[PDB]
């Protein structure tokens, strides 16, 4: 699995694999932005943008957000599109409703290298 929750709360903030934090990008919510916080790199490291669907076709398999990577230490950006056919922002099929009725969906992003 290896997702992290990231729910649907304007001050919402995250940080996966204690590489990157995240926040979003307005109290419209429409993406994430992302910042490096993994140490200094003596090579650019990139990252792939893993997010979960909880609707439609093949949800056992992720798609990607598109690209982070290690220069992204000054200001917080948006991921780097793949795209090709990526999305730029969240919609319904990316939202997971909250395990307790009342409270924020989420959605389920993780990092995986860029290769
Ligand atoms: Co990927």
């Amino acid at each position: 699995e290896g997702y992290t929750r990231f729910y649907r709360s304007p001050t919402a903030s995250v940080i996966l694999s204690g590489l990157v934090k995240v926040k979003w990008d307005n109290e419209q919510m429409t993406m994430p932005l992302f910042k490096w916080i993994g140490g200094e790199q003596a090579e650019e490291l990139h990252f792939c943008v893993h997010i979960a669907h909880s609707s439609g076709p093949k949800l056992n398999r992720a798609r990607s957000l598109g690209t982070v990577n290690s220069n992204m230490d000054q200001h917080w950006a948006q991921a780097q599109r793949n795209s090709g056919a990526t999305r730029r922002t969240i919609e319904g099929f990316h939202l997971f409703e909250n395990d307790i009725p009342n409270f924020p969906d989420y959605i389920k992003i993780k990092l995986v290298p860029k290769t």
